[PDB]
């Protein structure tokens, strides 16, 4: 760490304390990451060849004291800030496009190495100058898991998990992430979070409420689930056309792929990335204000 002259904190993760920093040598410019089991090293250690235009990169690891910390490269904003800041007139359709692109473009890359980011939210989407959105903490869930609060007690938002990880399933897959992808994409259409639960009854009830009760016609094997109960109310399905005003149809029938029940239906992030919805796209450039 002694190699390294903090900045200034830029916030506090699930983990620990992010960290502007610089490189007291190279002179570059970080973000730190302060989090060991042999299992976390060599997990962590595997994400360091998980290199991708649309993955924040991962520079190196350090573990010392019986400390870790994890540098990576430096990103100047986040996806929730951008919404925030883009509030009144909204994230104009071109660049919500080539950010959904990209990051489904990240997630087939990811998956295709057959690991999970499972905590995708506007928070730890980036942004830059150059048009660019990357994923950040890749991996660290399966690394490190996900707790119920951060180390400051901060609660983990649950807006955008999946429904079979709410039901119990203890061995989803990629498809948690695109059912993310899916919800993030909706905000960034509606300018509001699409299921802001506030618990995991209150988180599952408003997935049910908008897309309807899940039962054994739409996602076979649904009933078994752990913490699946009869007991569920049973609400009606509503239109994407009242969920997502205006998107269009191109865009309607991307996300209703994405947002399916039965992940083993849920659209691939390859797969998304052939859906018409991309046939006009383009990479425009955001006005970020630094
Ligand atoms: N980690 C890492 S690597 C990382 C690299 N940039 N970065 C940023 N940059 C955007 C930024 C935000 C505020 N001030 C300056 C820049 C935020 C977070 C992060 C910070 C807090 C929570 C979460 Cl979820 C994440 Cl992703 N992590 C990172």
């Amino acid at each position: 760490m002694e190699n390294f002259q903090k900045v200034e904190k830029i916030g506090e993760g699930t983990y620990g304390v992010v960290y502007k920093a610089r490189n007291k040598l190279t002179g570059e410019v970080v973000a730190l990451k302060k989090i060991v089991p042999s299992t976390a090293i060599r997990e962590i250690s595997l994400l360091k060849e998980l290199n991708h235009p649309n993955i924040v990169k991962l520079l190196d690891v350090i573990h010392t004291e019986n400390k870790l910390y994890l540098v990576f490269e430096f990103l100047h904003q986040d996806l929730k800030k951008f919404m925030d800041a883009s509030a009144l007139t909204g994230i104009p359709l071109p660049l919500i496009k080539s950010y959904l692109f990209q990051l489904l473009q990240g997630l087939a890359f990811c998956h295709s190495h057959r690991v999970l980011h499972r905590d995708l939210k506007p928070q730890n989407l980036l942004i830059n100058t150059e048009g660019a959105i990357k994923l950040a903490d890749f991996g660290l869930a399966r690394a490190f898991g996900v707790p119920v609060r951060t180390y400051t007690h901060e609660v983990v938002t649950l807006w955008y998990r999946a429904p079979e990880i709410l039901l119990g399933c203890k061995y989803y897959s990629t498809a948690v992430d695109i059912w993310s992808l899916g919800c993030i994409f909706a905000e960034m259409v509606t300018r509001r979070a699409l299921f802001p639960g506030d618990s995991e009854i209150d988180q599952l009830f408003r997935i049910f409420r908008t897309l309807g009760t899940p039962d054994e016609v739409v996602w076979p094997g649904v009933t078994s689930m752990p913490d699946y109960k009869p007991s569920f109310p049973k609400w009606a399905r509503q239109d994407f056309s009242k969920v997502v005003p205006p998107l269009d149809e191109d865009g309607r029938s991307l996300l209703s792929q994405m947002l399916h029940y039965d992940p083993n239906k849920r659209i691939s992030a390859k797969a998304a990335l052939a859906h018409p919805f991309f046939q006009d796209v383009t990479k425009p450039v955001p006005h970020l204000r630094l």
